[PDB]
């Protein structure tokens, strides 16, 4: 029993990360076969964030401009290329540690374990997720960047985000393994406006099956709802709408613990409506929208 | 910037986790140079676990009952003894990934990771705290038995804690690696009491620090207070009293913000009898007390 928000176990990836040196910047590059990736800011100065030209600054620099150390032992650059937000760095030694591994572009309101970073050795792994308006409420300092999240499956990483940003308002931006920022986001030193973040509505009621399974139950109540009602009541409260997609997915948690998702909605309608009351669930005064089903159901089953 | 329960990095813990099998039961060791520690009760079946006799048990098993798998590989145990509830198996074979490592008994308050293992395979990493009653309030299911504790200095490992016991109350206890208890618990399914939990007054102080760090600045009154007056209230409210060595500690943090130990003391004093207000701290509407002011210094100054 018990419910943490739980990282995967980061050894795979810590066997690939790196320091990548520009001129003066330093940042966190990815190992992976016989390539590096971090982000392309690293080939800027302090005179170029504002407004940085990157085809005009890359075309300055060549391979041995790109110092690229793994722990002690240097590594050899024998091409670079740009795509998109991203440098690939072609070094002439392949990874003997490369895990079996794929790049996803995962979506808002799915979550990942990120590996925090400085000069390419590890600091510390953590869980979040994508906020809805595509940032991360992160734990990131200066050389933090080009820090990677990922989910594993058995033995495959998927690596699905890289640090690049923190916001002038303290949140945090970067993009998938193909240099894509996540949201409207680019890496330029300038006030970018993140928008509205919503609460993940489906998480919310997979972490109330989290509890109710844990024997935190004081929160079911006599009611039930329909999903155009509740939908009526998400909104008011910033909750993303819930679909018979999110019903669907909630099956499991609804079959383990014989309530439907419907009751929970009508629980989660009056928490809403009602607040908390200086009550808790699962150890917090609030309610927790960074576990997935999925999450829940791994957590409350033991998958390893 | 903000502000995240962060795990150490588990590569170094994940290479050592293996697969203890005795008769039936199946739970995980760590793999030491040629050394696997367990808990003792992988000896015990069905019949025994209201009140085993751990001696009359072992007397009865040879080096060859004791079944120890890493990943594929087959170890050969050579020799076993009891040491108060561990079991130390030598194999002839040394882990080729044994790090540098120490074994430490922490305090109560103190923080570590935990690797969440199932069948010699690590599932999960989460931070959590030894609680002032010597408990835990861990995510463990049936097999998790011997899943390891630790910290992380540079490249050595202090390993602190081994998983035995989940308890009537949901609530987890477990040993240091030479097999004494925290707490007064012992490895019978007894209903145990673990007794009054305190609040780690100097780790909601050092998170308060880290939130004023982060730019969560609300809860800073015009007050002062004394170590006095401050733990007449703490003994109200269950905080573990307040001394000139805690106060000591948070020197850093103190000369990091400006702020006085005191002063941050006479905002929680009034926190505690006025609660939040429907306000949050670092996303949090409860006051958190598993991060120690090495943590929140750590985290705030990027330690690798
Ligand atoms: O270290 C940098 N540098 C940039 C500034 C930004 C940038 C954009 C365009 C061109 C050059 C640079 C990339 C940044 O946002 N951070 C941080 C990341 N995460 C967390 C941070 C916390 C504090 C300070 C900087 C951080
Ligand atoms: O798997 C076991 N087995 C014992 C029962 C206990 C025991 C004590 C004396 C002799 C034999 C066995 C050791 C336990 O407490 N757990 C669990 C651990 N952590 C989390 C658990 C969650 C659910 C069920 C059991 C758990």
């Amino acid at each position: 029993s018990g419910f943490r928000k739980m990282a995967f176990p980061s050894g795979k990836v810590e066997g690939c990360m790196v320091q990548v040196t520009c001129g003066t910047t330093t940042l966190n590059g990815l190992w992976l076969d016989d390539v590096v990736y971090c982000p392309r800011h690293v080939i800027c100065t302090s005179e170029d964030m504002l407004n940085p030209n990157y085809e005009d600054l890359l075309i300055r620099k060549s391979n041995h401009n790109f110092l690229v150390q793994a722990g002690n032992v240097q590594l050899r650059v024998i091409g670079h290329s740009m795509q998109n937000c991203v440098l690939k760095l072609k070094v002439d030694t392949a990874n003997p540690k490369t895990p079996k591994y794929k790049f996803v572009r995962i979506q808002p309101g799915q979550t990942f374990s990120v590996l925090a970073c400085y000069n390419g050795s590890p600091s510390g792994v953590y869980q979040c997720a994508m906020r809805p308006n595509f940032t991360i409420k992160g734990s990131f300092l200066n050389g933090s960047c080009g820090s990677v999240g990922f989910n594993i499956d058995y033995d495959c990483v998927s690596f699905c985000y890289m640090h690049h940003m923190e916001l002038p308002t303290g949140v945090h931006a970067g993009t998938d393994l193909e240099g894509n920022f996540y949201g409207p986001f680019v890496d330029r030193q300038t006030a970018q406006a993140a928008g509205t973040d919503t609460t993940i509505t489906v998480n919310v009621l997979a972490w109330l099956y989290a509890a109710v399974i844990n024997g935190d139950r004081w929160f079911l109540n006599r009611f039930t709802t329909t999903l155009n009602d509740f939908n009526l009541v998400a909104m008011k409260y910033n909750y993303e709408p819930l679909t018979q997609d999110h019903v669907d997915i909630l099956g499991p948690l609804s079959a383990q613990t014989g309530i439907a998702v419907l009751d929970m909605c009508a629980s989660l309608k009056e928490l809403l409506q009602n607040g908390m009351n200086g009550r808790t669930i699962l150890g917090s005064a609030l309610l927790e929208d960074e576990f997935t089903p999925f999450d829940v159901v791994r957590q409350c089953s033991g998958v390893t």
